[PDB]
């Protein structure tokens, strides 16, 4: 069925392949040494070769032919690809959709028996028993790297015991890796094998994962953390060690396997400390996870009462004001008739807002040293909200995003909703804000800084965000008292006076121990005020200000409040309680690309902790110094927003060692960010393209800018494009598949106008004028020439990524195992660097000339490694430049050399992004994104400002004289077929392709010399048919054909 194939594909391709041996068939030749008869012997015997599977080579050994039937190995070649292809086909229509499955597990009855493989039996002959494969398991993640096993002894039977290094309790998906065909996307694949999970056993392997290492308050570090990639066994609990930097006071704390943070308590204030996490199961511990991190530096209880800061007390019918220095004032501010509610605080304006049981909102601005103002109503607007009554009760101010919020009551008979609205100032722009609820509020309080508004009922202690998206509870208890959240601390002090406990509730309801509250120094309180450490405590006709340290209740200070008998409420008038910003969060993942004279420095907004909402307070001024390394010129730019930003106009002979800060709103200083790397004058201009995977083009600059697209539109996902001259270029397809384009002038024709299928990649070399891809389908090579078009054949095997060095002649070819540098002698073939079956492949490689050194990429299970190796010295410096972490795949041949810049430049299977390395300081990866109008791209190269040199003629060996080929004198059993040395302009070493015919049998010769020595010749005086193909390591001349007789 295929050998109609070969035969069809013979005489199409007969004379398309001129071979240097000079040997030409016209149609309806019957000539029996030449392409068609060796072709048809060689898929006569491709299916013969097949039964026992030789090698092609072996199999193509002629008697009468030596040394090497090459059309023959081609034919043979091919014959093998289209037939595996057929039986692709094949088994993909039969069957194909049954995947191999356990479905009976390790027995308790004293048999250890691994994984155990029961799959249905639907295979013929050959490809069964002696063919083998390898098998490959999958990584089960949610939000990994796939290796192949290297040990599994089964048979027909299909039951493949495993004893390959299986890590125990990791969930892994088994299936077959079926070999067919070369191609990295020319494979089948068993469709997917049920999830194992393998038996447990082991200690843990991978430590605790920490994702927040807050420093909430002064002295309550708190911790967050998970499960590891690995587990290894059942996991019961966790040892929390922290140890401070200064002391030995050192804290073990065990937590049982639920939980998601932990907060230790009684610290020491404004010191670092670092803590240990620690996975533990059953049979022992494991890793250890570190953390670094300081609380926060406590406000020292200051002047013992003489602090300036004032407080306001609340009764029934009052505002009245104090501060706490001795013999402080005493001012009333305001009185009124009807029963008081609660009040407000504004820090940016001095005006308070004042609200009694009736919903009265009044103005009572703090004039500047009076206290006599207008106390205005504030009705508020209703439209909006509802046309029923509403009164209300709870409100409070919040003084970053100007506003007030309130607690509203709805007309509703026996089922009176209460709702949150978010005025403005003057209280117009109602809001609908959170949801209805039934319970009544009793006190609002809101967090301005990081975003959260907390109020108590009766029963619970409700939180919200600033919208109303997420709503959380706290803490339900019968009847809490008064609250006192403070900003910059990330605690909240939740007072109880029946039960006299004094909570210390952290933000996300867990950290909840109760602290001693004070007995009373003679009853209850409603409220209190916290001055730093110290609470003070406003009791009924007397103010206590009691250092906080358990049984210290005894009042440190006292200020008569006989105007006021009846206390509720006091809020402490510091301008800290307010601030305008906070922590300043150092940014992080500074990122730094730089191009000719700009760079694009990007670097990410500092992270937000769970305990601020969405909505919470982050307006960031940015600021970023750059600092010569040698030069020591350093200039910082302020006035700067935005995680990304462009650099102009860097100066020459520098670099530019970078290192970006944040600034708060208020101005101050903020915290230095990791230095980063940078990179020096290249030389100027570049041209980089582009290749989408729709088969467009596009031209950019170094960083991307600059965009110039191209008139002309190129097939489906394209290749680096090889420029033969500054109009024609060739390429390859993502597919295996060239076509010849023109970029100007796309009338002229192409040296062929039909497409070649099944080739790998594709090379032009300058000093030749010829053009090279590797035919994947004959597994070798071939010579074209953009002018004549013709065909030569070049023995160089399994010929993957190809490269020419134009110097000297060698040729440097990467098979998918090893890799070799084809010269003009066998002893000059050096292999540089050979793989093994199972570390992996060669991916793509690059050669440099001026340098005398050669790269290549070394695929491997999840990592690439990149090496470097000289040309002269046989592989005598290997070197592990840079394994990438994570599983990124480079497309193969993408890796193209940058002269200017001096780095390698390869483009990543997903084609957004390409990886530099410089040869200088190769253990920085820099990012190129690539631009979206050619996202994604599939090629990258580098566009030489310099022109491509012209053909040299210098070379191209002069045709032998056909009156110059003599045989000089000898014997007639050994004599020398001399010839004129074949002259090259450029005086290069010239070797000749002898053919000799004579009778029916054929000589072939290789020589290096102009001469050629032949031994046992069956008969003297016999005419010999003499074809001389003068050739260079380069180039090969125009064949002399001569009849000669041996002469004595």
């Amino acid at each position: 069925r295929v050998t109609r194939d070969c035969v069809q594909r013979c005489i199409v391709e007969e004379d398309l392949f001129l071979d240097e041996f000079g040997i030409q068939c016209e149609k309806a030749d019957n000539g029996e040494k030449c392409y068609k008869t060796r072709c048809t012997k060689g898929c006569a015997q491709w299916y013969r070769a097949l039964k026992e599977l030789e090698s092609c080579q072996e199999a193509c050994l002629s008697l009468q032919f030596y040394p090497y039937d090459m059309p023959c190995i081609g034919a043979c070649e091919m014959a093998q690809r289209d037939y595996w292809h057929l039986q692709r086909l094949a088994i993909s229509h039969l069957v194909e959709r049954t995947q191999p499955q356990l479905e009976r597990a390790p027995r308790a009855d004293g048999q250890s028996t691994p994984l155990t493989i029961r799959w249905a039996m639907h295979f013929p002959e050959h490809y069964l028993a002696s063919r083998p494969f390898n098998i490959q398991y999958q990584f089960v993640d949610h939000h990994s790297a796939w290796f192949n096993l290297a040990d599994y002894d089964c048979d027909e039977y299909y039951v493949c015991e495993i004893l390959e290094a299986l890590i125990p309790y990791t969930q892994y998906r088994f299936r077959f890796e079926l070999p067919f065909g070369e191609n990295r996307d020319e494979v089948l694949y068993s469709p997917a094998t049920p999830a194992y999970q393998t038996p447990p056993e082991g200690a843990p392997i991978s430590a605790p994962v920490i994702e927040h290492l807050m420093g909430l308050d002064d002295s309550h570090l708190a911790v967050h953390w998970h499960p590891g990639r690995f587990t290894n066994g059942p996991i019961e609990g966790y040892r929390l060690r922290l140890s401070s930097s200064e002391g030995n006071a050192t804290s073990e704390q065990l937590v049982p396997a639920g939980r998601g943070s932990y907060i230790f308590s009684q610290l020491q204030a404004g010191t670092n400390y670092t803590l240990a996490l620690s996975m533990i199961n059953k049979q022992g511990e494991g890793p250890v996870a570190k953390g670094f991190v300081q609380t926060h530096s406590a406000r020292n209880e200051k002047p013992a009462k003489d602090l300036t800061e004032s407080v306001l007390l609340v009764g029934r019918r009052a505002v009245m004001w104090q501060s706490l220095e001795p013999a402080g004032e005493n001012s009333m501010i305001y009185q009124s008739q009807e029963e008081l509610a609660d009040i407000a605080w504004s820090k940016r304006e001095q005006q308070l807002w004042l609200l009694n049981v009736h919903g009265e909102l009044r103005s009572l601005k703090f004039e500047s040293g009076q206290m006599v103002s207008p106390a205005q109503q504030l009705k508020l607007d209703l439209g909006n909200i509802s046309s029923g009554r509403w009164v209300p009760r709870r409100l409070s101010f919040d003084w970053l995003h100007h506003r007030l919020y309130f607690a509203m009551e709805s007309p509703e008979r026996n089922q009176s909703s209460f709702q949150i609205i978010s005025t403005d100032l003057l209280g117009e722009s109602a809001q609908k804000v959170g949801e209805s609820f039934d319970l009544p509020v009793e006190q609002l309080e809101v967090d301005a800084l990081n975003g959260w508004i907390f109020w108590r009922n009766e029963e619970s202690l409700w939180r919200q965000d600033l919208h109303g998206r997420m709503i959380h509870r706290l803490l339900r208890i019968r009847q809490p008292g008064w609250f006192l959240v403070q900003p910059q601390h990330f605690i909240i002090h939740l007072m109880l006076p029946q039960e006299g406990k004094f909570l210390e509730i952290s933000y996300d309801g867990g950290f909840k121990h109760p602290l001693p509250l004070p007995p009373p120094s003679n009853s209850h309180w409603q409220s209190f005020a916290l001055l730093g450490r110290s609470l003070l405590l406003p009791d009924s006709g007397q103010l206590i200000l009691v250092e906080q340290q358990g049984q210290a209740a005894s009042p440190s200070a006292s200020w008569p409040l006989k105007n006021l008998p009846d206390c509720w409420a006091v809020i402490l008038l510091v301008p800290e309680s307010q601030p305008l910003t906070s922590a300043g969060g150092k940014p992080h993942s500074l990122k730094a690309l730089l191009g000719a004279q700009a760079a694009k420095i990007s670097w990410k907004e500092p992270e937000r902790n769970p305990y601020q909402s969405a909505d919470a307070a982050r307006s960031w001024s940015y600021e970023l110094e750059v600092l010569d390394v040698a030069s020591q010129s350093a200039f910082s730019i302020r006035n700067i927003r935005g995680p990304i930003f462009g650099l102009q106009r860097l100066q020459p002979d520098n670099l530019y060692q970078l290192r970006v800060r944040a600034i708060n709103v208020d101005g101050e200083p903020g915290e230095w960010t990791e230095p980063l790397a940078a990179r020096t004058w290249p030389l100027g201009p570049h041209r980089l393209r582009w290749a989408s995977r729709q088969g467009s083009v596009i031209h950019t600059n170094e960083l991307g800018e600059g965009l110039e697209v191209q008139q002309e539109q190129l097939e489906r996902l394209p290749g680096p494009m090889t420029m033969v001259n500054e109009s024609v270029g060739y390429y390859v397809t993502g597919d295996g598949l060239l076509h010849c384009i023109n970029l100007v002038h796309s009338q002229w024709g192409c040296p062929i106008s039909e497409p070649l299928q099944h080739v790998g990649s594709v090379t032009y070399d300058w000093r030749g004028g010829r053009v090279y891809w590797t035919d994947l389908a004959r597994n070798c090579v071939v010579r074209m020439d953009p002018w004549s078009g013709s065909r030569e054949l070049l023995p160089v095997f399994e010929a993957n990524f190809l490269a020419l060095d134009p110097r000297q002649g060698h040729l440097y070819y990467a098979t998918s195992s090893q890799l070799s540098r084809h010269g003009s002698t066998p002893d000059e073939a050096v292999t540089y660097y050979r793989v093994n079956g199972l570390e992996g492949s060669i991916a793509s490689f690059v050669l440099d000339t001026q340098q005398d050194q050669l790269f290549w990429l070394v695929k491997g299970s999840g990592a690439l490694r990149l090496y470097r190796a000289p040309l002269t010295a046989g592989g005598d410096s290997l070197q592990m430049i840079q394994q990438i972490k994570g599983v990124f795949q480079a497309v193969p041949d993408s890796l193209q050399l940058l002269r200017p810049l001096g780095a390698l430049l390869w483009l990543e299977r997903s084609g957004r992004r390409a990886r530099l390395v410089r040869l200088a300081a190769p253990l920085d990866v820099m990012e190129l994104p690539t631009p979206d109008q050619a996202s994604p791209a599939s090629a990258l190269q580098l566009l030489d400002p310099q022109p491509l040199p012209p053909r040299d003629e210098g070379v191209i060996p002069m045709t032998v004289l056909p009156d110059s080929v003599r045989l000089d004198d000898g014997h007639w059993d050994d004599f020398h077929v001399r010839w004129q040395p074949s002259t090259s302009g450029g005086n290069h070493s010239v070797s000749y392709r002898l053919l000799l015919e004579f009778g029916q049998r054929l000589q072939t010769l290789d020589l290096s010399t102009p001469f050629a020595r032949l031994t046992q010749l069956p008969q003297a005086q016999l005419q010999l048919k003499i074809s001389i193909t003068p050739r260079t390591a380069w180039r090969s001349g125009d064949t002399t054909r001569v009849q000669l007789t041996t002469p004595p």
